[PDB]
């Protein structure tokens, strides 16, 4: 143990479980680091492996064309989707006497597209050809990746291209878009953005692209980065590499919150057109790769807890059917406040009423 | 059903009621021994039907 006699070495974190999803269970102290690592696959058109004869095509639309007549309708399998995924936290102590609660936060975000080697397969067996007797015209054209992280879903706006399509309706866990989620058909209005038709997302591979984009008015607590290339055959290049590391904090200086302890995830991702001989082409995804690094983060809470129990049960604040006490048809008339004593005033007939600044004001009898 | 009772908010602790020795006994022991019974099938000719077991 002597020190001049024994070589120093750095000081570095140190690592206390290395594991799979079951040890966020893990009691820790009050200053711990939380790296969490996930991945997405995109839902673009088909949604799951497991199918019989439709998993032919994973991560793939089903070979989409112009219909040639109005109004056109895609199918289920056609429009791609996003992909969400809400990771469990674990819960945290708090102290009641001085109203305080820590909750978790994300700091920092490291991102990669993994499979992003597999664009290079010019040799497919399906693919057609740039030249004739040639090679294959490889994926490219219009690539598309958003990825986003929070501690709140997205808040996402119906923005259509064209109001006069109909989309398939939800009849059971059909992708939803904006006629479902307000119920009344869908006007000329919302062509462009229209403030009465924000949504949240919660089911992954069943809201659009092609018509929702998240929409930056309410999404404070969720941050989200995008990119868009359009075009016939244009080249997509993407750098990809282990040390971007994107620092997530705010001007204010602290993170996303995740309230309710979830992290929602969330995630789409498109790269490009492949090519078939028959001149079919296909949206193509790739799946993502995330690593963001948890911190725990005291706050104070801003709901008070004695005004907030007796609001929820029927017992301890019976809610009853009566005759309306307020609104338009009120029939409680007049109602008086006394505090205080000051001396006799000049007839219990005049009225005073608080400002909008906050201080008395006698208002004075005009006629009527 | 058990009572509420009276829980801390400065420590954050509270009473629960807490089982320490359960007794028991099965309470219907002694109809086992009813052998006279207009169904129970004898041991043997003009016998006594076999007890419950």
């Amino acid at each position: 143990p002597k020190p001049g006699c024994c070589p120093n070495v750095a000081s570095v974190p140190k690592l206390l479980v290395k594991g799979g999803v079951e040890v966020l269970s893990v009691v820790t102290g009050e200053d711990s680091i939380t790296q969490i690592e996930l991945y997405l696959n995109p839902r673009m058109g088909v949604n799951s492996p497991d199918l019989p004869t439709t998993s032919n095509w994973y991560t793939y639309t089903y070979d989409l064309q112009p219909k040639g007549s109005s109004p056109d309708q895609p199918i289920k399998e056609n429009l791609p989707a996003y992909s969400v995924a809400r990771v469990s936290l674990p819960m945290l102590n708090e102290d009641i006497t001085c109203d305080t609660l820590q909750m978790w936060e994300a700091i920092s975000v490291k991102t990669e597209v993994v499979g992003i080697s597999s664009l290079i397969n010019v040799h497919y067996w399906d693919m057609k050809r740039v030249h004739d007797y040639g090679a294959g015209i490889p994926v490219s054209g219009v690539n598309y990746h958003m990825f986003a992280i929070g501690g709140e879903p997205l808040d996402l706006q119906g923005l259509v291209l064209d109001y006069q399509t109909q989309y398939p309706k939800t009849t059971n866990g059909g992708p939803i878009t904006i006629e479902t989620v307000l119920g009344r058909k869908m006007t000329p209005k919302n062509q462009g953005l229209d403030p009465q038709a924000k949504a949240k997302l919660d089911k992954d591979g069943n809201y659009p692209i092609e018509v929702w984009c998240p929409d930056p008015s309410k999404n404070e607590n969720s941050r989200y980065y995008g990119s868009i290339q359009t075009g016939s055959q244009t080249p997509t290049v993407l750098q990809f590499s282990n040390t971007l590391t994107t620092v997530l904090l705010d001007e204010n200086g602290v993170g996303p919150l995740c309230k309710g302890d979830g992290l929602f995830i969330s995630c789409a991702d498109i790269v490009g057109f492949l090519f078939k001989t028959s001149g079919k082409m296909a949206l193509h995804g790739l799946p993502r790769y995330f690593n963001v690094t948890l911190r725990k983060r005291w706050v104070k809470n801003p709901y008070p807890v004695v005004n907030l129990i007796n609001s929820l049960f029927s017992n301890l604040m019976p809610k009853v059917s009566g005759q309306p006490m307020e609104g338009k048809d009120n029939q409680v008339e007049e109602v008086r406040i006394y505090e205080g004593s000051e001396q006799l005033p000049g007839d219990p007939d005049i009225v005073r009423f608080l400002d909008k600044f906050g201080q008395e004001k006698t208002v004075y009898p005009k006629p009527s």
